[PDB]
């Protein structure tokens, strides 16, 4: 019925900074070459959603944010190859043109097409497929999946298992996907390793699972908030610490539990100021410590190169470095398989419409993630 | 024979800082249990003997420094088994006990009997073997090659080839194995890569010969002192580039060279505000910054973050991530078998005696190493 027209349906626009989410009709252009049009399913609410928000990820606006979502294929542009009308997919925040430097490279993942370096808010042709009441509207990351219905391009998008629960495998397109490559593609933590992680939300939960995965002897979550530890120990934490509890720096109480420092830490908040701890507490001469998380308006650090001559390794990555359209279709049938559970990262799921009810939960810390159902 | 006994003999003593080393008769003890007494033959002059002569490389004073050298074993102490008199030697400034956690891990080589975090200056056992008119003095890094003779623990000796020149092959012992491993062990430069190398003194250049032997396609230097750049060239470097040259931070002018920047970048000067631009200027997805060469009275330095969350990778090590007593015998293997050479690196040649004279070339610039022979 649809394919080839313009859709009316409804999107979460956000027009200016620091303001809610408007809920407005708006028309979605059909897909051109190379294009997919997607009926949204779920979308879960991310921590980059609210910086758009704040103004502290810059992206041009009005837009349509969203970018951990999934859903149906409404219909392809011209050329497309990889998925059809009906598929089951998720959107990729993190591109993979397959042709980049970095898409050929064996160990990168962050495409140079992708929209976050430098957002432009469109489509990778320059232009917007989103108009409201005439006025064109801002793409967010390639993805834009707070809409009922979006259109990505095809280097943005994976087809999935027919099969998939769509409200729970959302998550897979950002947080746990994040969280649990950090653990098991960037960090490669190994057999009867040592680990902590720095941060207890969804995704730091994900590191530690992970980390589970890997086979790790302990896995020490860290947070300065107590009602994080339950649900950390309950997806594979051995022992969690509350910095506040201590006269003493964590660093050096985490040296000492670990007999001179852990195998493999995590950085999984957005703060400056735990960064460096995190790469201290790691073995001086082989240990590594790797960055998921950090502040939007991101200033510098102050560290002592010291920490890395000895022989410590300090890295980073974007979507857990997993080249995202070979993996996102491996990890939805590792899910199918029950080798991960998604369970304890949801804590809320509302209607798209309660859209500014669902951030309200992320600003006040009331939940891991809020998952919306369209 | 003078096994069993005390040796007389001739030293350089640096009494206290900012002092020119003072030619001394010291008496050398004989080894104790798993000891062994050197005989030195050749010994380099590198940044880190002069730093304690500034006092910005704290170790106990008075002291015999000195620790990149090459020798003759005059005798051993009880228990020791792996060198015997007449051996052929390097001694390791960073030991391999062999025991440690370090030492144990298959990427660690820092082993925690090391006297360099927080250098003492004596031997393992916590006392000196050396004596001048009754005065002791201190040992440095369990080294002390300043001297006619010296007296090191057997973990921090390695057997050597028979036939090796020992005027060249002291180098091993710090400066060659610390540049040429940053490249070939730490970094694991690849066939075909674009490497950075910021520094161009003997570490720099032997950097420079590691990533030629790793094959790689492209070896950009970058010295201040221009005079660095024909050597540099000799031993592989396809351009040099120097950043007065530049109205640009060389940073953006080596990402521009690079179409979207290097492979691999190693930061070897004694300079912080260098360090941020070598981790920059590689790719910001999958390059790889090395730290070989930090100043001794370091400070903290000031970096983004995000530098590192795109996915590069930022890392050190001490003697170029080599296992010192299994490495240094197979370099000197490799080095009798032609695999590289030393001859570029030494620039100067001086009798042990006119050690001060050395050091006044180091000061000025002027020289690359200059070997001592006794
Ligand atoms: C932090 C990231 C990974 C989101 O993680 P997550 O959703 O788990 O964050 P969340 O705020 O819910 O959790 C953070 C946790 O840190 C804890 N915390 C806060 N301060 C401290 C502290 N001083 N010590 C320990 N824990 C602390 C909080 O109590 C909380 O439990 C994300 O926002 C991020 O910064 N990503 C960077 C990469 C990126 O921008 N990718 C683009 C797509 S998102
Ligand atoms: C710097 C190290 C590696 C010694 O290297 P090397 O002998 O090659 O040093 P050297 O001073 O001769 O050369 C440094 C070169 O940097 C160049 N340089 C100086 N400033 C700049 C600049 N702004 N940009 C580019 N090059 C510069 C100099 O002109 C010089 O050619 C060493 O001192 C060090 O810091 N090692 C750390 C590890 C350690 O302490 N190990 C213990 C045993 S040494
Ligand atoms: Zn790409
Ligand atoms: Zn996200
Ligand atoms: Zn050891
Ligand atoms: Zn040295």
């Amino acid at each position: 019925s649809t394919a080839g027209k313009v859709i009316k349906c409804k999107a979460a626009v956000l027009w200016e900074e620091k303001k809610p989410f408007s809920i407005e009709e708006v028309e979605v252009a059909p897909p051109k070459a190379h294009e997919v049009r997607i009926k949204m399913v779920a979308t879960g609410i991310c921590r980059s959603d609210d910086h758009v928000v704040s103004g502290t990820l810059v992206t041009p606006l009005p837009v349509i944010a969203g970018h951990e979502a999934a859903g149906i294929v409404e219909s392809i542009g011209e050329g497309v190859t990889t998925v059809r009308p009906g598929d089951k997919v998720i959107p990729l925040f993190t591109p993979q043109c397959g042709k980049c430097r970095v898409c050929k490279h064996p160990e990168g993942n962050f495409c140079l097409k992708n929209d976050l370096s430098m957002p432009r808010g469109t489509m990778q042709d320059g232009t917007s497929r989103f108009t409201c009441r005439g006025k064109p509207i801002h793409h967010f990351l390639g993805t834009s999946t707070f809409s009922q219905y979006t259109v990505v391009d095809e280097i943005s998008v994976a087809k999935i298992d027919a099969a998939s629960p769509l409200e729970k495998v959302c998550l897979i397109g950002c947080g746990f996907s994040t969280g649990y490559g950090s653990a098991v593609k960037v960090a490669k933590v190994t057999q009867g390793s040592t680990c902590a992680v720095f941060g207890l939300g969804g995704v730091g939960l994900s590191v530690i699972m992970g980390c589970k995965a890997a086979g790790a002897a302990r896995i020490i979550g860290v947070d300065i908030n107590k009602d994080k530890f339950a649900k950390a120990k309950e997806v594979g934490a051995t022992e969690c610490v509350n910095p506040q509890d201590y006269k003493k720096p964590i660093q050096e109480v985490l040296t000492e539990m670990s007999n001179g420092g852990v195998d493999f830490s995590f950085h999984v908040i957005g703060r400056l100021d735990t960064m460096v701890t995190a790469l201290s507490c790691c073995q001086e001469a082989y240990g590594v410590s790797v960055i998921v998380g950090v502040p939007p308006d991101s200033q510098n650090l102050s560290m002592n190169p010291m920490l890395l001559l000895s022989g410590r390794t300090w890295k980073g990555a974007i979507f857990g470095g997993f080249k995202s359209k070979d993996s996102v279709p491996k990890l939805v049938a590792d899910f199918m398989a029950k080798k991960f559970a998604l369970d304890p990262l949801i804590t809320h799921v509302l209607p798209f419409e309660k859209i500014n009810e669902g951030f309200d939960l992320l600003r006040s810390g009331e939940s891991i993630r809020t998952i919306l159902t369209f």
